């Protein structure tokens, strides 16, 4: 167990297009389920579906939140996302700048 | 099986797509996101090097991370490619199940 | 290649964002020269959304992914913050659980 100084986490999610990504971000940010969202459009996603190699353009999303809100955030993202089962993963943040983390935590209240 | 995210790079989109297709076919990863147009910076013997790279983000499980890393390394055009594993501490239950159901 | 049971590491990745490519390259160059980071990947074309003073902001920035170790994470963050043109820049540290020992070993050798 690595030593951690914060309950903050990073959420990785993918959206089908830029318009969807911006709306999903605006939504969860507005409901204070995330403090910030970074969108990287024009990415290429590869995966198998029914035995066929799929290749589609997607938007990589990186959202910042905390453990206390990770479940609510995923539920919200999933519900508004057009896909039934979109990529929704949470990575742990072990450390960060104190001022940024303070703002991140306050943004969720 | 706990899930993980693997960060790796490829010189160009063609190579990134080829490596991704290979590991996905061998069921060593469930999905691969490629972000071309990235710039890599690092020092080498006192000289600042700058290179163009395609950032890869592969999704798999701890039980497959070793096989995935070895496969990416063996087919990689680079001698010392970036290959890092990041832990996934939580995720949507259904997506996590899909990830596992896609691996060997 | 060594597996997670036969090798270990204290490597971490740092996520930070910069306003533009010129600033990102300068920030990266600085911390790399100081051996506070071993490598840095810059991804341009990143859109950042967040509320600031009660208003939704939308900035077009560069996503930086820096590689370092727990031993240098604190110094790296202070260095990035000091040179960053932002007041409260995004600076987060994620733990690395495993990786290619050749790459991990190279990173370590490139640090203070």
């Amino acid at each position: 167990e690595k030593s951690s100084n914060t309950a903050s986490v990073v959420v990785l999610a993918t959206a089908p297009d830029e318009a969807t990504a911006q709306d999903l971000a605006a939504k969860v940010l507005a409901e204070k389920l995330a403090a910030a969202a970074t969108l990287i459009p024009g990415a290429t996603s590869l995966y198998y579906w029914e035995g066929k190699l799929e290749q589609e353009y997607e938007v990589q999303m990186i959202l910042k939140t905390t453990v206390s809100h990770q479940q609510a955030l995923l539920e919200a993202l999933k519900s508004h996302h057009p896909y039934q089962t979109p990529e929704l993963l949470v990575l742990p943040v072990t450390h960060g700048d104190t001022d940024y983390l303070s703002w991140l935590n306050a943004s969720l209240r």
